[PDB]
């Protein structure tokens, strides 16, 4: 019979557009995998949910999944969707792989269910303060970030970085998401003498945040995570993009192994630049693995099916450790430019 995967991201709100890319992943992988048999001639059907990237929402989508008897998901999106949405599926014996959380906690509870194919920002933060260290050496240094799980996580991990080396931090503070007017913050960064921003957060602030800097002559350099390396940041930001810093998962459009799928997204005029599609569409090709090495339908045999064994993917070849993490997913770091083009730093 046809197996049933839930599909959960956001569909709205602010951040959809990193929705968009898991969608279109996912979206590409369950057809590319029932057009070359299906699992053994069982056909993968996708149930999208959104969860607008909102922790209610997401643990209301968590009881539905439930509810409908779905066994797999391939999500949540967002940290602070997916980890209470988490709580439901491991106590309700539900496979559940993330192709977007990267906050460590998700994976530092024992749980049994949960995997990811998304990095972790133990390792993105380190490499953030690591870079900042060695190669921008700035004087005086503000960490800002949105008050959420994900962006506060990575603003404390650069932090904790950066004050390890004794680095200068002025200050630390908190914005509210979806603010649009930083006009305060960007005062406070010229008054302060502040050559040097890291944002924990997404690319709505991040946007915002650059083109009013410019906007008043401020020079400081800025830095996010791969929240907000999006083709909207510099839409968003206009020119003020130039010279953002991001660190950001690898190009796997440009691996030469993925150029039929990156064709497959371009016959559909899809954007296939994005990382997020291709750590998706991996995800997809996790479970199928496992459902298809297993011949099992039971969520904690293919978990530990692929805990074992791993899996061949779009992303490379995956290894995963017994909390559900990939071992040796690294992000780089990026300069980004007001076309949408980003160069490795
Ligand atoms: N990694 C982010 C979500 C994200 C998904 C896709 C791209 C960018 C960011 C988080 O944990 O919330």
């Amino acid at each position: 019979d046809d197996i049933k995967v839930a599909v959960v991201g956001a569909m709205s709100g602010p951040i959809a557009q990193w929705g968009d890319m898991e969608f279109n992943g996912a979206r590409q992988a369950i057809k590319d995998i029932n057009a070359k048999g299906g699992i053994k001639g069982d056909k993968l059907v996708g149930v999208e949910y959104d969860d607008a990237c909102d922790p209610k929402q997401a643990v209301a989508v968590a009881n539905k999944i439930v509810n409908d008897g779905i066994k797999y998901v391939i999500g949540h999106l967002c940290s602070s969707s997916t980890q209470p949405a988490s709580d439901i599926y491991e106590d309700e014996g539900i496979l559940m792989i993330s192709p977007g959380a990267t906050n460590p906690e998700l994976t530092q509870r024992g749980y049994q269910h949960i995997m990811r194919t998304a990095g972790l920002d133990s390792s993105q933060g380190p490499t953030a303060a690591k870079y900042i260290l060695e190669t921008v050496k700035p004087q005086r240094i503000a960490i800002i970030h949105d008050k959420q799980q994900y962006g506060e996580g990575l603003a404390r991990s650069v932090q904790d970085g950066l004050k390890a080396a004794n680095a200068n931090v002025v200050f630390f503070d908190g914005i509210t998401a979806g603010e649009k007017d930083f006009s305060a913050l960007i005062a406070r960064l010229k008054k302060e003498n502040i050559d040097f921003v890291y944002y924990g957060g997404y690319y709505p602030e991040m946007g915002q945040m650059l083109r009013q800097a410019r906007s008043v002559g401020l020079k400081t350099q800025f830095m996010g995570p791969e929240g907000v390396g999006n083709a909207s940041l510099s839409n968003i930001a206009g020119d003020a993009a130039e010279g953002m810093l991001v660190t950001m998962p690898k190009r796997y459009d440009q691996d030469p192994a993925n150029q039929g799928i990156v064709d497959a997204l371009k016959a559909d005029k899809k954007d296939p630049s994005g990382p997020y599609v291709w750590i998706t569409y991996a995800a997809v090709q996790s479970l199928a693995t496992a459902l298809e090495r297993t011949g099992s339908d039971e969520p904690l045999a293919l978990v530990k099916d692929l805990k074992a064994n791993g899996a061949n993917t779009v992303i490379g070849p995956l290894n995963w450790d017994e909390k559900g993490d990939l071992k040796g997913f690294d992000f780089g770091v990026f300069q980004w430019h007001a076309d949408g083009s980003s160069t490795k730093a």
